[PDB]
């Protein structure tokens, strides 16, 4: 349920959004149309959870690199602006958002890091990364540090692997080739080496993120940051700072992946043309584009009538020189598994978990995976998304691993246990990752039951043609159940032994002919299970509980509730006298999932 | 099935063996009796093992610290020499034998550890342990060592620990609540080990056959050992003196003196032989004179003998040692120590714990004794020397899982988290016994519990008993374990969990005193635990018939667990017919399959 006649509007939180409030204000007041502006949280994971559902903002801002991932499954509106329209922008910056052959945003911004330091600690600037050590011990004896920037998100520390050879997903002919990944490349394991050595040479801290360098660099405690445009309103508030090159590495520059910062539709608004009025009538004007700018900057913007005027800030001019540099980002769906594949090598290598070679193999398999699948996200509330993430995969990617730690589970198992296990697991992770958890192992408990990262719960499935993942913040979310089964009938005589005559009766009349009702109240049964044993640690049977259901308009999705006939005592809290779940359809599938 | 007419004697491989089997043939020669001597592997633990199931050796032969824990499950026979034989012994050794009054053992000989060193490389032994590491940095300069010793058994590295003020229980009697193993003397001793370590003048991986090796080779020009190591060094080059073991802190080194005695199996059809043959043959100047030929024996407990002995400077100094030190107690919590012990110095030496750490564990693992043989008596004897087990009826206080298996139980209600803590260190202590240093032991598919490499196992906990069993897999495919309280079955599981012909026949092949019912379905348990890992298939309890017999003795028997569903295996041959066997006692059914 998107409201009509109304725009919600998703930009992350380190952005101008009370500037772009102020566009939205104007707006209101010119049409009656009411704009509101949020900033949750992880939004370029969340976007695609509650979009599957038909739910979330009317227009989603973030980097272009995220884009594709949302047109593949079906999220985006297609864009047309007219010719001259077109014009008012620069053509690099719609070649940016242009995927197989549409338009699926508008471009915004651009968007590349720079080194910002503190003239009064450090009136020249390092031009090698080789040789900040030297420059952090002079500091360090001074009571400061030389370095300090976000060590969590592998946007940071990109520049410098790519700076001597790392690279994503070779291009060639206009065309990126995703067999053909960079991450575990002679130039990216130096660059990579390089910053575990300044960590483990304790001239930086491994825990470092963006709130602790921003902090540190502020009140004047480190003379240097590697941060975006976005970040110099909070400066300029604070220290006499220049914003300039990026050091080289072997003496070659650093690459920044390159950002534009873009606007998409929903494919499930109803508000399509308003947003369509807002952003190309509204926003990407030089009056808005200033209000946003105001708040915080954007970068060097794509409007080419207000670019003129700020290409004049040498703060920007830095900017495009380090933009030149490095290389606009691909929007290709394979991103987002780059990312986590370099996010994860980034955060092991750094903390001691694994070599920098182990680190980056692994990167170099991982990026393969894919998860941009949203069959299960269908069967999630949106309601709770901000505590809840997901991860699936149709298919077990080529050597993919468990963590070492999990290797006994499955040493004397069977090849397709072996595979559904990994699989599985890679989800999992890909799923914690979102809520900001560490890679951890997932080992088997009391009666089987997974064993989640302190203050996690989740639940896993696997089936043929299906591996997913669900996690929840434990301090939201209590349990969580989920189950994916192939939708065939069920085999002879199962049908009976997981049913009650009254599922008998009712569900045929409930359910559309075109259902397998029998596999579908099965894969509910299953899923209330998950959900019930980690909360009563008891057995529940197939005839323990009466599922209902009920059907959307679609035919294909809805809800259920499963009504336990046992004691339904938990071990604390309220029991589980019934459970809540909904279900789909879809792909082949039936995927249920319970989260209480 | 001891064989009646015939003597087995089990003594260590270390002891003079062959001597045994010279004053066995002469018996043989004189009675028609034969006489085999066997010197297995961890004969320590495996006596209890399979006397538990009346099988083994007429006669086993180990220092007096572990027969109060034999004596007390039943294992040994009372011997009843008569007063003029007691006479022929020193009255302290009839004492080291003697367990809740009653004579258990025969006293055979003295055993104290000394320092042994080469003449030629260190004509002045140091007398400090403080002076080995100056000493070792001097020789190390010649391409040698100043000391090598078995770092793998807590007996030696004791005598260190106790020097300024370790102990093991406090002593009219032994108080097991207090346990010294942790305190200031205890840690400084371990510390010095350990030190000795990292600063590379020993190696933690050193053991018994590597330390002799390299003195018996003069590459090293001290070692410690008992009497048994004279022998192999005679025949050796290196020209060696025995003297007293270094002092520490200004105190001398206390080892923990043993006396090697021989006790008589309980099982063994065969005791008045076993007493001829002790009294007659081996105590006495001759008999013990045979074996001392072979290897050493130290100060023996027959006087007329320890008389000629004690004139050699070697036997003086082991003698002076052994006052230095103590006489081992006997009490069955010996062994719980011994293991807690082990682990403790295993753990700091190779560094996998801090010495504060791995003390305070032993302090702790001290307190749990495991000298039950209950899953013992379902165990077949033929397969000792791959199997191994340890069992507790209680939750000792303070156990900890690994820390590798804690994510297992963090929110698991505190019965759970107890069992499954508890059943993991007997699976610990079992894996010990195979060589096997200590793992975490997680659960896989289905639930099944993850064993190390090369090795399979089972474990099992209900109200009253916690046990494991292990198995080298290169000889046992797979283990089944289940213990079930003996009671009656709830009502309507019998015919849930039996077939018709089971509950038709089993009732005539049970005594009276069994539920039979719950036996059966305590065996139909360990059938699935053994089938499982072979064929990761289930296995429902009407998908096996399960046939008993009972022994004469009445309280243990065997069965048969036919399958009758397809018994495809992952590899080797389907399952077909399982045997297994089960007991009764203390209130519990125990059942095992061993394939
Ligand atoms: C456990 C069970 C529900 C698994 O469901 P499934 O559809 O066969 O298999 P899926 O692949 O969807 O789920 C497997 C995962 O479930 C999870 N699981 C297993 N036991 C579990 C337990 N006791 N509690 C919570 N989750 C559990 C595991 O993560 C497992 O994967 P892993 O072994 O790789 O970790 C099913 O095998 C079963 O045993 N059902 C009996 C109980 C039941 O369904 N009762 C109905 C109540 S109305
Ligand atoms: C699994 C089962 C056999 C355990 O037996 P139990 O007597 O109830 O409980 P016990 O305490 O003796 O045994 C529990 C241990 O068995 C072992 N175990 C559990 N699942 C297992 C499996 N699939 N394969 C092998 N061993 C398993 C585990 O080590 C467990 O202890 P842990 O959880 O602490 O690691 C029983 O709970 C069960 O589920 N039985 C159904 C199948 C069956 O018995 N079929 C009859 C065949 S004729
Ligand atoms: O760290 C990986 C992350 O990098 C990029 O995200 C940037 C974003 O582009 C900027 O607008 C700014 O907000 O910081 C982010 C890094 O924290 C990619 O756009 C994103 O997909 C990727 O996950
Ligand atoms: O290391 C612990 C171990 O010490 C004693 O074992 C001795 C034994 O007494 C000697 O006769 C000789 O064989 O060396 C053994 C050490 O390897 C205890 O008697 C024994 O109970 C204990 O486990
Ligand atoms: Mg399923
Ligand atoms: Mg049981």
């Amino acid at each position: 349920k998107i409201e009509e006649g109304k725009l919600v509007i998703w930009i992350n939180g380190d952005k101008g959004y009370n500037g772009l409030a102020e566009v939205g204000k104007k707006f209101e007041k010119d049409t009656g149309i009411k704009v509101t502006v949020e900033h949750p949280d992880k939004l370029e994971e969340k976007f695609p959870q509650v979009a599957a559902t038909g739910d979330g903002p009317d227009i989603i801002f973030w980097a272009h690199d995220r884009f594709g991932g949302y047109a593949q499954s079906g999220l985006l509106a297609e864009i047309t602006p007219d010719k001259a329209f077109q014009d008012k922008l620069y053509p690099f910056t719609w070649d940016a958002v242009r995927y197989n052959g549409k338009l699926i945003a508008y471009p915004i911004a651009v968007e590349a890091l720079s080194l910002i330091y503190n003239k009064d600690l450090l009136p020249n600037p390092p031009k090698t990364w080789e040789e900040i050590p030297a420059l952090d011990k002079e500091l360090k004896a001074k009571g400061k540090s030389a370095l300090m920037f976000n060590l969590q998100e592998p946007y940071f520390t990109w520049p410098l692997i790519a700076a001597d050879g790392g690279y994503a997903f070779k291009y060639a002919a206009g065309k990126y080739d995703i067999k053909d990944v960079g991450v575990d490349n002679a130039g990216a394991k130096a660059g990579l080496t390089f910053l575990v050595d300044l960590i483990k040479n304790k001239h930086m801290n491994a825990d470092t993120d963006y709130s602790i360098a921003e902090a540190a660099f502020n009140k004047g405690e480190t003379a240097m940051t590697i941060n975006g445009p976005w970040a110099w309103s909070n400066i300029d508030t604070s220290v006499n700072y220049g914003v300039t090159v990026l050091p080289t590495f072997k003496g070659q520059p650093s690459k920044p992946f390159v950002g534009v910062l873009s606007a998409g539709i929903n494919a499930a608004s109803p508000n399509k043309e308003l947003a369509k009025e807002f952003l190309e009538n509204y926003l990407l004007t030089d009056e808005g584009l200033e209000a946003v700018n105001k708040d915080k900057p954007l970068g060097a913007v794509a409007l080419k009538s207000y670019e003129e005027e700020l290409a004049k800030d040498p703060r920007i001019a830095a900017t495009m020189e380090n933009a030149q540099k490095g290389e606009i980002m691909p929007n290709i769906p394979q991103m987002s598994a780059f990312w986590y594949a370099v996010r994860t090598a980034v955060i092991n290598a750094a903390s001691g978990r694994q070599t920098v070679d182990a680190a980056l193999a692994a990167a170099q398999t991982n990026a393969a995976a894919m998860t941009v699948g949203t069959l299960v996200a269908s069967v999630l509330p949106a309601t709770v998304f901000e505590d809840l993430a997901y991860a699936e995969l149709y298919s077990d990617p080529p050597g993919l691993t468990p963590l070492p730690e999990e290797a006994p589970l499955i040493a004397r198992s069977v090849a397709k246990r072996r595979n559904e296990f990994i699989t599985v697991r890679h989800c999992a992770r890909i799923a914690l990752d979102q809520l900001g958890v560490p890679p951890a192992p997932i080992l088997k408990g009391d009666k089987g039951e997974p064993c989640w990262p302190d203050g996690m719960v989740g639940s896993l499935t696997h089936c043929a043609g299906y591996r997913g993942a669900v996690v929840g913040r434990r301090d939201a979310v209590r349990s969580v159940g989920i189950d994916a089964e192939p939708h065939d009938v069920l085999p002879n005589g199962v049908l009976d032994a997981i049913s009650l005559p009254a599922e008998r009766a009712d569900m045929p009349r409930t359910m559309p002919a075109a259902l397998h009702w029998d596999r579908i109240l099965f894969c509910a049964k299953e899923a209330t299970y998950k959900a019930w044993f980690p909360l009563t640690k008891r057995w529940l049977g197939f005839e323990d509980a009466h599922i209902t259901f009920e059907t959307d308009s679609t035919g294909w999705t809805g809800r259920f509730v499963s009504r336990i006939l046992i004691d339904g005592s938990t071990l604390s809290g309220p029991p589980l006298t019934t459970l809540r779940g909904r279900w789909s359809v879809e792909r082949g599938l039936v995927l249920t999932a319970i989260v209480l």
